[PDB]
């Protein structure tokens, strides 16, 4: 089943022990610095990625602001304060100001999805998409056309406590998502 993978994370994150599930700390691990691992931006990957295929995935979510998941693209920046956005790789929904949202580009796009709980991501490396549907009726949420040309990974981002991610089998916090 897919984990998360501990050497790309940012160091302010928590991975649970079973390396499904993400939060926010309070403090910054010693960690290496390696080329993989996301040194500013509070995100982490998968440890596997895709290149074929469709795939799926559900998603845990806390109720509160913070959490950003969705796919990137395997050569997604690590390093340096980066911006959380399709340009660079990232497609994503996010819990931002109480609202749930589509991080498109330029803007991002409201949902008026009601309230999540969990959430399905599904990955077609043919037809080249992304979507999001909510699990308990598995209502359409976002879907991202993408005509992906690497490796797709399943991407996570916590940038403020209070709120988690799970895998299931800087003036403001989102600068850093």
């Amino acid at each position: 089943e897919l984990t998360l993978d501990p050497d790309t994370a940012n160091p302010r994150l928590i991975l649970s022990l079973d390396l499904k599930g993400v939060r926010l700390g309070e403090r910054a691990q010693d960690l290496p610095n390696h080329p993989c691992r996301f040194d500013t931006n509070t995100r982490v990957l998968a440890s596997c990625g895709f290149s074929s295929g469709r795939h799926h995935w559900e998603v845990e979510v806390g109720s509160k602001d913070g959490w950003a998941f969705g796919v990137a693209r395997e050569s997604v920046r690590r390093k340096g304060l980066t911006p959380f956005t399709p340009e660079e790789g990232v497609w994503a929904l996010q819990l931002n100001g109480g609202q749930y949202w589509a991080v498109t580009s330029p803007e991002r796009s409201p949902l008026s999805c009601g309230h999540l709980s969990r959430v399905r991501v599904a990955l077609d490396l043919e037809v080249g998409a992304v979507s999001f549907y909510a699990v308990e009726d598995m209502r359409h949420l976002y879907t991202f056309r993408v005509n992906f040309q690497e490796r797709v990974f399943p991407l996570f981002s916590v940038c403020s406590t209070g709120t988690y991610l799970r895998i299931w089998p800087a003036k403001l916090d989102t600068y850093l998502q």
